[PDB]
């Protein structure tokens, strides 16, 4: 079954304990959060709604530091574990060793990654608590072909370990992935169909492997990435995926339906590079969150906040 990330960032979302129980409602059983806030915590307890707990990029230093990775692991999943399923640790979100935003905090990523899963391990939750990352897919260098798939060669001293490490612990790893913004950016040499999963004829061809959408070339060219950094045993959970409704160019109601529709369709099974297994996906995202900039980032609800779907989607 699919998921959905629950970003609260907007004025004007329903109380937590009515997204708990519209998450029911709804028979969403997968949740992403992207820290460990107590009230959705608290509200989850005896829902049976599988749970991604997110270390925000901000804790990441402190978590370097054993003896707070432990009262973290106490405090946010030992408090929780009776009552809460958590299913994935996500220690940091999007964290690339080159891009502005995040460059100081590459650093920590995999030691605050050893402290958590140390803890998570002297509890013995390891075989239930998964302790990964979120990356973006900006460390991914060259995706086209998909079997040429690679990562920069400037975030290698950065991935390489944290591949090793996650193949040591059988972590899988999470990836956002959009073939929106893919689009958005390029739709001269990208076509809408493509990225929407509305292609009825191959559109790339690979050797032997024919690509029908953008979701299936991108996420193969990530395991092509992984293979050529000793991380092919590796499993991708993709941690998000959307099409906002507004706010851009080709951000619109139609589009938004079409691709999440058909995403929840195809994730059922895999890519050409690994076909039979089912995608494991969170969608992005719950709500609409009007606090976010820019605009495009106010409009990848799923819902309304009158908590009426935009797309009618059925999540079983
Ligand atoms: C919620 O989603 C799951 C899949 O992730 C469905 O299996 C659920 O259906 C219920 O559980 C299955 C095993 C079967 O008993 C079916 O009869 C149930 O409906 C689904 N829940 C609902 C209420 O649709």
């Amino acid at each position: 079954q699919v998921g959905v990330c629950y970003g609260m960032q907007g004025n004007n979302l329903p109380p937590v304990s009515e997204v708990i129980a519209l998450y029911k409602k709804s028979n969403i059983t997968r949740m992403r959060i992207y820290d460990p806030n107590q009230a959705v915590l608290e509200a989850l307890r005896g829902s049976n709604i599988e749970l991604i707990l997110g270390v925000p990029n901000s804790d990441l230093q402190s978590l370097t530091n054993p003896s707070n990775a432990k009262s973290w692991v106490q405090k946010n999943v030992r408090g929780f574990w009776s009552s809460v399923r958590f299913r994935y640790i996500a220690v940091g979100n999007e964290i690339s060793p080159v891009n502005r935003g995040t460059a100081w905090l590459a650093q920590f990523v995999l030691p605050a990654m050893r402290n958590i899963h140390d803890a998570i391990r002297s509890a013995g939750l390891q075989d239930q608590i998964k302790v990964s990352t979120a990356i973006d897919l900006t460390l991914v260098g060259n995706s086209y072909p998909p079997s040429a798939g690679a990562f920069r060669d400037d975030v290698r001293s950065y991935l390489n370990p944290i591949i090793r490490f996650l193949s040591s612990i059988r972590s899988p790893l999470l990836a956002n992935i959009y073939p929106y913004f893919t689009y958005a950016g390029n739709p001269r040499d990208i076509s809408l169909p493509y990225a929407l999963f509305t292609s009825p004829s191959v559109v790339v061809w690979d050797g032997q492997r024919g690509y029908k959408n953008l979701f299936d070339a991108t996420l193969d060219a990530l395991y092509s990435a992984l293979e050529r950094a000793s991380g092919g045993s590796l499993e991708v959970v993709v941690s998000e995926s959307g099409w906002p409704s507004a706010g851009a160019f080709a951000a619109t109601f139609d589009n938004g339906r079409t691709y999440l529709s058909n995403l929840i369709q195809h994730v059922k099974r895999g890519t050409p590079k690994r076909p039979k297994r089912a995608i494991e996906t969170y969608l992005f995202a719950m709500f609409d969150e009007n606090k976010k900039q820019p605009e495009v980032e106010k409009h990848f609800g799923l819902f309304f906040p009158n908590k009426w779907q935009k797309y009618n989607l059925n999540f079983s």
